[PDB]
RNA sequence: CACAUCCAUAACGUGCGCCCAGAUAGGGUGUUAAGUCAAGUAGUUUAAGGUACUACUCUGUAAGAUAACACAGAAAACAGCCAACCUAACCGAAAAGCGAAAGCUGAUACGGGAACAGAGCACGGUUGGAAAGCGAUGAGUUACCUAAAGACAAUCGGGUACGACUGAGUCGCAAUGUUAAUCAGAUAUAAGGUAUAAGUUGUGUUUACUGAACGCAAGUUUCUAAUUUCGGUUAUGUGUCGAUAGAGGAAAGUGUCUGAAACCUCUAGUACAAAGAAAGGUAAGUUAUGGUUGUGGACUUAUCUGUUAUCACCACAUUUGUACAAUCUGUAGGAGAACCUAUGGGAACGAAACGAAAGCGAUGCCGAGAAUCUGAAUUUACCAAGACUUAACACUAACUGGGGAUACCCUAAACAAGAAUGCCUAAAGGAGGAAAAAGGCUAUAGCACUAGAGCUUGAAAAUCUUGCAAGGGUACGGAGUACUCGUAGUAGUCUGAGAAGGGUAACGCCCUUUACAUGGCAAAGGGGUACAGUUAUUGUGUACUAAAAUUAAAAAUUGAUUAGGGAGGAAAACCUCAAAAUGAAACCAACAAUGGCAAUUUUAGAACGAACAAUAACAGAAUCGUAUACUCCGAGAGGGGUACGUACGGUUCCCGAAGAGGGUGGUGCAAACCAGUCACAGUAAUGUGAACAAGGCGGUACCUCCCUACUUCA
């Protein structure tokens, strides 16, 4: 079926030795590899991925190729190709998608392999935080209260990773104990694949149908790289970054970076500067935003819709680290669907919200308790939950005014709420719109 | 630091609509007449006007009483509302004669019934004068400590919207609108309000356009905003701690024991002035996405005789500006969280909102009250509608006569038409014998495919097919032209229009004369027939040649750049019997650097497809002049949508299926009593038995098709 990298990758033109990162990876090899040998390249035409709920369906078996791959079939990816970047919601980091073709719908269990291949080696953390996570939520959670107290700190910018796609540094670092140092070929003319026909031009990346959905990995690695000697230098100055503040360092990601422990802000430029220098040493790319806004001691920047500063307002602090929540991400989340507009009711209200003729009404209710749910979850371990259940009152009015609204009656909001509610205390009736919060943004949140 | 409130109010959705003849049957409409009304009290005066005045009376005048007279007002009838209240319309049932049921037949009785507003014409009509409402509960069932923290007896010690219930006792808003009484002028070109359609792009609002031509002007409502605790989680108050302020420091501060150096308390909220401190009422504006408003509640602006005064004088919000007051208050940038200047408590620090914006001259219109000044008047000077009745005259319809062709539905009408005896004992008797039927009769039973029944009919008769003059219903706004038939009539003079021309309108109507025999009329639905937009199906389609946006980029040189030619087991080596159990020449892979034609597009070398042939044109949101309440003031300009009440143009895109009503085909289930069939009795026909292969027939299930004035979803 598919052991054309299990053979590729694996034996890897011993003339002389080749994949030499084994002192911690020589067993490490077939362990993994006797897995997709019978993981993936059991029999499979057309499984272990896809559709099927997790997998490929069975149609015609999908081996026109995969069975048949010796030679990848191959020889030109037509193929037309796009540009495709996704942003995301919370936590800003975008996730590119592709053209869902069953090519490419199998070219993404062949990359799935690819991973696990470089999987094992010295990239961490499949999506991002330093340490080797698969959640944004412990990359939400984690690592920040940990570290901090050092003043002066400073965080990251630049967008450099679907604009400074650089697609040579890139095909530098993909392989380089994994490519056979002769005599490996039959793996990445299919993944170098951006073909078009516009009179233009543009190959292998952008979100390609070639190049979807597993930006993911290659720019993680494309990164990790760099974050290796990033943390050497780290540790290298690391040395009155733990000790010039102290009298009474960084952390690795996807998108946004933040510097850990630190000392004289002073050199805060010597480290953005080494950095830019870096960032533009190999895979040369600037630094948006001329990047981060300098604390100078505490002053909150922003991470992922959360930060540290190390009447609506109030808070406790000390020596103490902190994790703030935020409104703006709330703010025009609300001005988005119609849903208040704060200078109308003294100092916030959910005024007004917009559905008044629509489809069914407890669907409606159904997706109100939905984005509640994201939200907590979207907001695990900050302060504050008295912003959130406020919020939740300037959601309330709103969401019983839709509901009203299909009445179509005098603003009888009062007694349509009363036809229903889990807040109104009468399926004609909310399930929730406070209860899962509170219990959602009290677990996996206050621990 | 919890808990919590965010405006309540009805529609519009009635039933009708054709054709002409008439016109009090009634009614309406309008106009003119006459009377006829009623005016706080009387005089005045006069008609019996009218309210002007005189004097008398009354009521109000909160800008917090108290007396003076100023100041205003004093009915009635209408218009309306609010509630109760029969009754014709309109509705269903008896009801009722009725094709003999298709359809009619509904003051019977039936509830009702301001018909889902009366927008194409009110339920009526009596009354009554007040209902729905809110904001305060009046009355009952009641609460936490009894202000020390309690535990104690709630020492009702004591508190009813106490907070809940029952529930308002009382008020206000609810609950009104009009109605005759000097002119003339100026201050109006007054101060002030008013002038771009169905509509396109342009974002630095700059405006490139039209049913705008106006232009200027081009950026911009706003927030972004409190230090004399405005620290404690938005407006909601309570629950606090923090600091200062201690008061008993208890048995509470009703009577008992632990209280503490805490556990209640006001907190602890700065110095002036300043004003009403204040309501209510009226008036204007904000009030809540649906579309219309109404009716209240809240915010804002004004509002409501003079002194004699008692009063009058205060707490408190209040406003200023200072101080100062901290969170600074944000900002800006540096720079420690506590520096740094700035900021008015926003300077920007934006952000949202922002694009023939607004604002400026477009003069477009009028320019009330005409407010004030001038003159005038000044017999109380006058003076004429306010309705009611009647009168007359025109008028009139969802009123009064006669007028009914196109297609359905139904079946009576014998409506007319077309459907006919075996069997012997195998022959007259004849089945209307003695076998032997449907049909005749009746509920019709065995799922249909037997009605039992007796003779019967064994043409009787009832066969179905029609037709079905009938009889109904159905369309009698209105949705492009002609054109057709159905009636040429009934207005015959009189303005679809008879004609000509002229006003003739963003498509008519009216004026000079046409005609008296149809000269108009023609009728009156309705369908028909050709054209015209619709939607689709299919037939159908372009790189047809030129350059270009350079995919085509094969080929060729390149980019000799390294890496090749083994689906393998493969863990640093084993590499797989493999040149090979680790040795190339070109064939993939490099900005394809150029072609190269397909894939465009337009410039464009451009010929019924770079578009056309047979089978659907419904649904309009209302539609500008033509109004439509016209909408609203009228002092004007100008502001909305009721036969889809647009009546056309244009505007413009919606372009659904299902519930499934009923018919259609097939598929099945069943069924085997009758005629299918078999065999038996029987002389046969019938009886007997099998007989489901659904031969038909029906029951039933699916789906299909019609089916959709059967129902309903963008």
């Amino acid at each position: 079926t598919m052991a054309i990298l299990e053979r590729i990758s694996k034996n890897s033109q011993e003339n002389i030795d080749e994949v030499f990162t084994r002192l911690y990876r020589y067993l490490l090899r077939p362990d993994i590899y006797y897995v997709a040998y019978q993981n993936l390249y059991s029999n499979k035409g057309a499984s272990t991925k896809g559709i099927l709920d997790d997998t490929a369906d069975g149609f015609s078996e999908e081996k026109i190729k995969k069975i048949i791959q010796s030679l990848k079939d191959g020889t030109y990816y037509p193929q037309p190709v796009r540009r495709m970047y996704i942003a995301k919601k919370n936590s800003k980091k975008m996730r590119p998608l592709g053209i869902p073709t069953f090519t490419d719908k199998l070219i993404q269990e062949a990359v799935r392999i690819i991973l696990e291949s470089i999987y094992e080696p010295v990239f961490e953390d499949v999506s991002h935080g330093f340490r080797p996570q698969r959640s944004c939520h412990t990359a939400l959670k984690t690592i920040k209260r940990e570290f901090g107290g050092a003043r002066w700190f400073v965080e990251g910018d630049i967008k450099g990773c679907f604009d400074n796609i650089d697609h040579v540094t890139l095909i530098g670092l993909i392989n380089l104990k994994i490519k056979d140092m002769k005599m490996s070929q039959l793996i990445y003319k299919f993944l170098k694949a951006g073909y078009l026909e516009n009179w233009q031009y543009h190959k292998t990346y952008s979100g390609t149908p070639q190049g979807g959905i597993l930006s993911p990995l290659l720019a993680n690695i494309y990164l990790h790289e760099l974050d290796k000697f990033v943390l050497q230098l780290k540790m290298k100055f690391d040395r009155e970054s733990p000790e010039r503040i102290t009298p009474e360092k960084y952390v690795r990601y996807a998108d946004d970076f933040i510097i850990s422990v630190k000392g004289s802000k002073e050199d805060c430029q010597w480290i953005k500067e080494q950095l830019k220098l870096f960032i533009h040493n190999k895979l040369k790319m600037e630094l948006s935003e001329e990047k981060t806004l300098i604390t100078h001691s505490s002053q909150p920047a922003r991470f992922l819709g959360y930060d540290i500063r190390v009447v609506k307002k109030r808070t406790l602090n000390g020596s103490v680290e902190l994790l703030i929540p935020l409104q703006d991400k709330i703010r025009q989340f609300i001005f988005d669907k119609k849903i208040a507009i704060q200078k109308k009711d003294s100092s916030w209200f959910p005024v007004h919200r917009k559905y008044l003729i629509r489809s069914t009404d407890l669907e409606i209710i159904t997706i109100y308790n939905s984005e509640l749910r994201g939200i907590c979850n979207y907001y695990g371990l900050a302060s504050n939950f008295n912003q959130l259940n406020y919020f939740a009152y300037l959601m309330e009015y709103s969401c019983l005014k839709t509901i009203a609204s299909k009445h179509k009656g005098t603003l009888s909001k009062t007694i349509s709420m009363f036809k229903d509610g889990s807040g109104s205390w009468g399926i004609s009736q909310a399930p929730v719109l406070y209860g899962y919060a509170r219990n959602t943004l009290e677990n996996r949140l206050k621990a």
